[PDB]
C-alpha cells in the first residue's frame, strides 16, 4: 500500500541522518501487525535490522512492572493506597508514599540513574540500588510534584518479589509473557537473553551531546564516530526501572492485550491509562503519566506508553487510542544528552508516522 511506502520512507530518511538503524512494530485497526525495519543492527558488519532483532527496551520495563503490581491489586494482597512501610518501614518518609506513588513519579524518593557508571562489570540487586539512590540521591517531599523516578519502580519490583515469593520476572513471564506467547522477550536481570541475536547498540559522538545524563567514563575511543554500547551497562543495575530485553512485534502483542482489557481488569488499567497528572521527561512528548504510562503528543496524535533510554537503544512505544494505532519503534543509535539528536530525534519518526496514518485515514 501507499502507507506501507510512506512509513518505510520515514524509517529510511532516519537512518539516512545518520542513525545506524531501526525497527517498527505497527498495528492498526482491522489490520495484522505490520513489522518495518531500515539500516543496520551492527554498523561493522553491514547487517540488516530484522524485526527478530532483539533491544533493550530500557523504561518500557516500567510498564510491565506496573502491570506487574496492578496485577497483584487484582489478586487482592496489594492495596495501591496502602503505606509502603508495609514492605519498608525504615525508607525514610515511607509512612507517606502510598503504593501507587511508586508507580507515578511523584514519590520524591532519590535516585540512582545519573550517579551509577554505565560502563562496569558489576551486579546490582534490588536493596544495593536503593541503598546507592539514598546514599547519592536527593529526596524530595511525596508529592512535591512530578519528577521522573527510577528509584520507585525498583521499589515497586521488590514489592512483587515480597508478594509472590519468587523474582519479578517470574510473575511477569507467568502472568504476562507466557499467557500472551512472547517468546523473544526477557528480563535481564533475572533472565539470561541470547545476546547473539541482539541488534547492537551505537552511543554517537555528537556536538549536541553537551550535558551526558550518565556516567560514561572508561569509554575509550571511537570508532568511525561511534561506541559500541551494547554490553557497556549490565542489565541488573536498571533491574524493574529498565532492564528488559524484546522485539517491537513482542511488544506490539502487549500493548494490544493491555488495551484490549486482555491482562487488567477496568479498574487497574483505568489507574494506569487514565488516572494521571501531568508529567515532564527531558528532551521528550511526555505531558503526562499514569501509574504505569506516559502520556506523549504528537501534534493531534497522542501514545499511551512509554520511552526507553539505555546507552545505544532508543524506544518509543504506545498505543493511540483515538485510532486504536499501536506502536514499538526502537533505534540502535543513541547519545547522553536529553536533548542531543540521537535521543530525542527518536520522537521525529515517530511523529511522522502517526501524521502518515492519519493522512490514509482522512
Ligand atoms: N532511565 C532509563 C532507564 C534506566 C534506568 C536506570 C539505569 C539505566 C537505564 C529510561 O528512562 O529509559
Ligand atoms: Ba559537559
Ligand atoms: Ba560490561
Ligand atoms: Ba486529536
Ligand atoms: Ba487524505
Amino acid at each position: 500500500s501507499d502507507l506501507n511506502n510512506a512509513i518505510q520512507g520515514i524509517l529510511d530518511d532516519h537512518v539516512a541522518r545518520g542513525v545506524v538503524g531501526v525497527s517498527l512494530a505497527l498495528c492498526l485497526p482491522g489490520e495484522e501487525t505490520s513489522l518495518y525495519q531500515s539500516g543496520y543492527a551492527d554498523k561493522f558488519n553491514k547487517m540488516p535490522m530484522t524485526g527478530d532483532h532483539l533491544f533493550r527496551i530500557a523504561s518500557c520495563t516500567k510498564s510491565f512492572i506496573a502491570t506487574g503490581l496492578h496485577l497483584l491489586v487484582q489478586d487482592g494482597t496489594v492495596d495501591l493506597d496502602e503505606p509502603i512501610t508495609r514492605w519498608f518501614p525504615d525508607l525514610p518518609k515511607a509512612a507517606q508514599m502510598p503504593v501507587r506513588i511508586l508507580l507515578n513519579h511523584r514519590s520524591g524518593l532519590p535516585d540512582f540513574e545519573t550517579s551509577m557508571p554505565m560502563i562496569s562489570d558489576k551486579s546490582w540487586t534490588a536493596q544495593e540500588i536503593v541503598d546507592f539512590s539514598f546514599r547519592h540521591g536527593v529526596q524530595k517531599e511525596p508529592w512535591h510534584g512530578m519528577e521522573y523516578s527510577n528509584t520507585g519502580y525498583v521499589l515497586a519490583g521488590m514489592i512483587i518479589a515480597h508478594e509472590t515469593g519468587k523474582p519479578y520476572s517470574d510473575h511477569l513471564r507467568s502472568r504476562i509473557f507466557a499467557p500472551l506467547g512472547m517468546k523473544d522477550t526477557w528480563v535481564g536481570t533475572h533472565e539470561t537473553f541470547p545476546i547473539e541475536r541482539e541488534a547492537r547498540g551505537y552511543m554517537h559522538a555528537a556536538a549536541d551531546d553537551e550535558n551526558p545524563q550518565w556516567d560514561v567514563s572508561g569509554a575509550g575511543d571511537p570508532v568511525d564516530g561511534v561506541w559500541d554500547s551494547t554490553e557497556w551497562f549490565p542489565l541488573s543495575g536498571a533491574n524493574a526501572a529498565g532492564d528488559m530485553v524484546s522485539t517491537p512485534r513482542d511488544i506490539v502483542k502487549f500493548l494490544n492485550a493491555l488495551f484490549d482489557g486482555r491482562i487488567l481488569d477496568q479498574k487497574r488499567l483505568w489507574e494506569m491509562k487514565d488516572n494521571i497528572k501531568p508529567a515532564f521527561f527531558p528532551g521528550s512528548n511526555t505531558v503526562a503519566n499514569g501509574h504505569g504510562l506516559l502520556l506523549m503528543r504528537y501534534g493531534s496524535s497522542e501514545l499511551k506508553g512509554h520511552l526507553g533510554q539505555i546507552p545505544g537503544h532508543t524506544s518509543i512505544m504506545g498505543r493511540d487510542e483515538e485510532t486504536g494505532a499501536a506502536l514499538m519503534l526502537i533505534q540502535n543509535s543513541g547519545a547522553g544528552d536529553f536533548e542531543s539528536f540521537y535521543l530525542k530525534g527518536v520522537n521525529e519518526p515517530v511523529d511522522r508516522v502517526l501524521e502518515a496514518i492519519k493522512n490514509s485515514r482522512s
